[PDB]
């Protein structure tokens, strides 16, 4: 494999997955993989990333309490909503996601109830039988949460290159006070989730395919 | 394969600070930018906007940063506090910086060759390009999260195709004049980007950063 060719394979091979098989990823390909991940660069060095990786019955505690936690609204987010967050192209690409993403689930927005099993099995990692709790500062700011961003894509795409599916999920992030209360974490920000394993093929959630903006939308040159 | 060539990427993207003059060709400019655009974000929102500039205006871009620079017109968008870092990312920090100022050949005391060094900086190590990584105003933390999966897929595309590069928190810090010279409004500046080819006889593109050891950052639990 020449290396531009690999590049474009990891990047566009690289999909949000959700959907899972329960097979565990080899203890030693999940080492080469982090310690992979650690060669993100960040400003001056600091790699402010703190990474808790969950298997086995610790992932089964873990996903049973953020489900019992997600049903007494026990919400314990480290990061506040902005207002105005998604405006003009940023909610027309929002909107567009979420119509693919139930148009494969097969749901629509007014079934509530599908809507919640969803979001339950969500909560379970989509059955992924690990989980990567991405742990930042508690003074985390944009700079900072900027290099936890380069760490979370520099770890998916070493995942994506042992054929390791993964998920980055917000949503895990809501519960924060019992991810650290599961995993023993103490004065430290849950910034985001990565659910990962090996992805079910034949799940039609895994057939979702995301458009992007390109170029015109995104990029410009000048000279 | 893959497993050896994502090593390759990974670790063979460096922060360069010494380039040759030599343009990455058009369709390799055109193929880097649409590759880096397939990074995720929340929502697929991919607020990114990217100002890639070049040539004249890349050397205008340069002297109106040093100008900048020289008059202490500092504009930032996103502070860059005294204490943002502490405990053991501060000793990182320092450990970063005596790596990098032993290779340049610059003491602690030299005010005159930093400032040197800096005006060298702010001429994007002599890179023949720069991308400028602007964000939405109302930016916080989940939003620069998106940012930053950009940079890093934009940078180990480049890699992929021999392309040196510098991410520069540095050209953040005179935020207006780079709105003003590219005719940019509404958008905060979050880096810089510098890009070409490296320079490899120069001693600076020799340093080799390390990094915490897996134990110091991963904790793995069952
Ligand atoms: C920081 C971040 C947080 C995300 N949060 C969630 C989430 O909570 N749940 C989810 O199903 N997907 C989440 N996504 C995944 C996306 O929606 C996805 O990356 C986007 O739709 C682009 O699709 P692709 O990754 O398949 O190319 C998140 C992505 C990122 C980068
Ligand atoms: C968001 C960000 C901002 C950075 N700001 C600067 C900068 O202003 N000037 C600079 O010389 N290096 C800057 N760096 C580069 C690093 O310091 C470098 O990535 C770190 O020392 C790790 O070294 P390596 O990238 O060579 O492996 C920045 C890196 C990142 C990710």
């Amino acid at each position: 494999v020449d290396l531009a060719q690999a590049a474009e394979r990891l990047i566009k091979g690289r999909r949000a997955v959700r959907a899972f098989r329960p097979d565990e990823v080899p203890e030693e390909t999940m080492r080469a993989v982090f310690e992979l991940a650690g060669h993100a660069p960040s400003n001056s060095n600091t790699q402010p990333w703190h990474v808790e990786v969950v298997s086995g019955a610790a992932r089964d505690r873990l996903a049973e309490a953020l489900v019992t936690a997600h049903a007494e609204e026990r919400v314990t987010v480290d990061f506040p909503y902005r207002e105005g967050l998604f405006q003009g192209v940023l909610q027309e690409r929002r909107a567009d996601f979420g119509s693919r993403l139930y148009a494969a689930l097969g749901i629509a927005r007014d079934q509530t109830d599908l809507l919640q099993g969803y979001n339950t099995e969500s909560l379970r990692f989509y059955g992924a039988p690990h989980v990567a709790m991405l742990f930042a500062p508690n003074n985390t700011e944009a700079r900072i949460a900027g290099d936890m961003g380069i760490y979370a894509q520099t770890l998916m795409l070493a995942m994506t290159a042992h054929g390791i599916a993964s998920c980055p999920q917000a949503l895990l992030s809501f519960y924060a006070d019992t991810v650290r209360a599961e995993l023993g974490v103490e004065n430290r920000k849950l910034l985001m989730g990565i659910s990962f394993g090996y992805a079910d093929d034949t799940a039609a959630v895994n057939g979702v395919r995301i458009p992007r903006a390109g170029l015109s939308e995104t990029t410009r040159f000048s000279r």
